[PDB]
């Protein structure tokens, strides 16, 4: 099993929630946001990890992330690009991100692992799940043991993502825990809780979310999460994966 | 809410199965599956019902007239554009459509005029929202016993991929959303996975291939609906589509 | 490998053939129309002709909105035609058609996309020792159309065509992919492409019809009527494709 | 119509070509490509644009080539490549397939004021390039080409839609086909050439060595891509 943020990432270990908007709207609403879900979360025994990207400026935005962090006491994930200078960034977030669209850049993702600080890896929606394997131990080839990777759909004819439930098994080869992106690989708002509790029902690790104040509504949170956690036990009980 | 075989069928009710071998083999074998599926549904409580396609035409008829008649239970075949659909009615509790007929209107109105319970293949080239207009033909001249069964969609060249949004979309159709868990990968590993994941998103009933290739072995089956049975009472638990 | 068909040859190195006409047959004089018409200008641009016409469309409609003359009517219509206009005539065959009467009209049997896998049905259709022109499904892969062809020419039947129409890509949409032009070579029979069903969206039929001509093909499937093209526009097309065809046939490595 | 490295690019102009090898990998060897495909274009008549991709060292090597071979060169630019060294010495920006919605990476290429050649990735509707080119545009530069590179299809393999090659007329921009990465096998790229060519396309875009054609046999293909494109052109009603 896996160390994240004080907490255990698995199959086996209690579903975790990377939940927050798309992008840092204002101090006041993303400190709002962020103590709404970590109650949320704790009221459901959920480890959670708040999210945002950057709007506000890189610097005021990154702030922000550090008054979340702080006031707000939860961990915070960001994205990074080639152009991310990484130790700003790394010296406010707890959890680095690679997106779907830098997964085959090698090198860059090799800089991210570098700073040793767990990263969540998209896998690209043009990509085979059999190929995570290999960017995932390109990322792990240095030592740093706190590699995710990320579901978030693949592309089916145009404009078009589909949810291949067999990547979510097919990723377990890569002996990381995997994380489902339930608000992504919908880009259409109703299949996010049918497409959530598939791949919960099938195993995963941990939850990725977008809510709004293809977003899911912060209001509407709470009782997916409930639905969700009680598919969480039923994969649990029955699983033959660990 | 629909009426098949002697039990009710809709999201809102206990799930179903459809199971049996591929083709018939040897009537020794047919009322020994289907005898061993028997035991095992009622003991679950899931209503079953027993499938196996064409062993001479003449002689697998009879056979399964045999196991309808000795192990008591709801039989279910295919026909085809040639089958003598009286012969084959007068024998059988529900008529299939296979997949790559879906799209042949007059065949399926045929069909459905025998006035039994049809269920309707979805075929791998169609999409969700064409299922609409398959069913509302088939239904245009009063049976009220058209199921709309999933069975997967072509991914690229050699490869089904199971889009659980279909599943959701095709209940607008007004009729029972079957899964087609053996054929939607048509490998094996990945029946368990998607089954799970079909029943969290919500489905009337399950359609398995089973035998002692894409087939789920006999005595793995009850472990796998005993899982399938806990993730389906979560989903009714938790569910807000009725 | 060479291939008669019709009184003409067919294949990669040899003059470029057209099977075209309506989807359905609509009257008896429509279709004499059409035909006369269709075969006046392939004559005059040396294209090897093939008149194609079924009762109801590749996807059998209800016999409640069905519109069009029965199958008794239309196959008489298609003998008319033949035997009036003095052309070759082609239409498809389902699970339930009377083979023997209408390979006793026509010329050319074809086997609809969504037959392809039905094994038994196929070698049904190929034991009529008839030219046929078997359509690849948009399920399958075009290693698997060898698999197709070559069980419906196990027997003997040197008069076996391979039709491309385009395969699935994501939902409500088809892809040419080229390549199966490439890979259906293998089976040791022409390819034929159909240049109106494999966007099934009308600006495209020219381009892709040019595109399957300059990769290298045996003959062209149009539905044409007055996704069909238009016929008054058949000609332009057919001209532009001829200098295209040249072309492939004078650098082509391919034979 | 459009200028590029002093010739004009566009569906009624004549078919040109961007080659090379994709990494340089010595300076010795990128002379000698680049002079042999100089050479081969001349006698073709084929205006030609040599490309290969790194950084102060490859840099070098490929202003020796634009000044030995006497060739314009193309280059691909990431989002950390500093932009102004790299115009400084090429004539021709490219933007990888995997970063065509990064719009604003996009415009900040465009804004160093060279031709650039963007290539749509393979996860893009054709019709999204109209969105992308607008936004590349947006500043002035009426140097913007769209490249065509295949579209995902299923797993593990990128299929050829020659509709995008017309689809993509609509962005105002010249089309250039990449006959040697859309199959991403090698039997297809002169099948796939011809097909783009007489769809009707401004350029080919190909990776060579001495999924990629061989230099020896670059010219007898290029050879028969002129024949199919002179005929495009002969009866093309699309300008």
């Amino acid at each position: 099993h896996m160390r994240l943020c004080g907490f255990e990432a698995g199959l086996d270990k209690p579903l975790f929630l990377i939940a927050g908007p798309c992008v840092i709207e204002s101090e006041e609403l993303a400190l709002e946001t962020a103590g709404y879900l970590k109650e949320m979360c704790s009221q459901l025994n959920i480890p959670f990890i708040y999210k945002s990207s950057f709007g506000p400026g890189f610097e005021k935005g990154l702030s922000i992330l550090e008054k979340v962090k702080s006031q707000i006491g939860v961990p915070v994930l960001t994205d990074v690009h080639e152009d991310t200078p990484l130790f700003e960034v790394s010296s406010v977030v707890d959890v680095l991100q690679t997106p779907a669209f830098l997964c085959r850049q090698t090198n860059f993702i090799q800089k991210v692992a570098a700073m040793n600080k767990p990263v969540n890896i998209k896998k690209g929606q043009f990509l085979a799940p059999w190929e995570m394997k290999h960017v995932i131990a390109k990322a792990k080839a240095q030592g740093n043991e706190q590699i995710m990777a990320c579901e978030r759909g693949v592309s089916f004819g145009y404009n078009n993502l589909v949810s291949d439930m067999r990547s979510l098994v097919i990723m377990r080869e890569t002996g990381c825990p995997v994380v489902y992106d339930a608000t992504h690989s919908v880009q259409q708002r109703e299949f996010i809780p049918a497409l959530a509790r598939a791949a919960v029902a099938v195993g995963i690790s941990g939850l990725f979310m977008e809510t709004h104040p293809n977003s899911w509504p912060l209001d509407k949170m709470k009782q997916l999460l409930e639905s969700l956690k009680a598919a969480d036990e039923v994969y649990k009980k029955y699983s033959t994966d660990f």
